[PDB]
DNA sequence: AGTAATCCCCTTGGCGGTTAAAACGCGGGGGACAGCGCGTACGTGCGTTTAAGCGGTGCTAGAGCTTGCTACGACCAATTGAGCGGCCTCGGCACCGGGATTCTCCA
């Protein structure tokens, strides 16, 4: 999965997209954040351990 | 019926500052501590006598055990209001300042 949302995330960039990522896992969710650390994409991030104000804000 | 995400809550940890409490220096005083002399008060030994301890005899109070039952507490279901959790407020206690009284110490 990790590779093919690789290629694909790549493919979208260069297509100029901006992507919502589902998880079912929030330990999925610290790993996907390492991986994206690791490359050049400015990211946000919610989950249900996040307090209500920090999801008002990194949604807005 | 299980296991994981979500969300409340409450405890631990960090950052800044501010200031009140801990640390540091120094003179001197007076209290700790070793030293001395005496004298009286406690340990020792003896002769005295006192009664505690032992072996023995006698009695009856009352500790200890069984029997019998009925009075009193354990248990349950229905009723209700006394007592708890939450909200409010105002008045008691603290906190400050300032002048008055007290206490301390060197003269």
């Amino acid at each position: 999965k990790l590779a093919k949302l690789d290629e694909l995330l790549r493919e979208l960039k260069e297509g100029g997209h901006r992507v919502l990522l589902y998880f079912q896992m929030t330990r999925m969710i610290d790993l996907m954040e390492e991986y994206l650390t690791y490359r050049n994409y400015k990211y946000c991030r919610l989950d249900g351990s996040t307090k209500l104000e920090d999801r008002r804000d990194t949604v807005a």
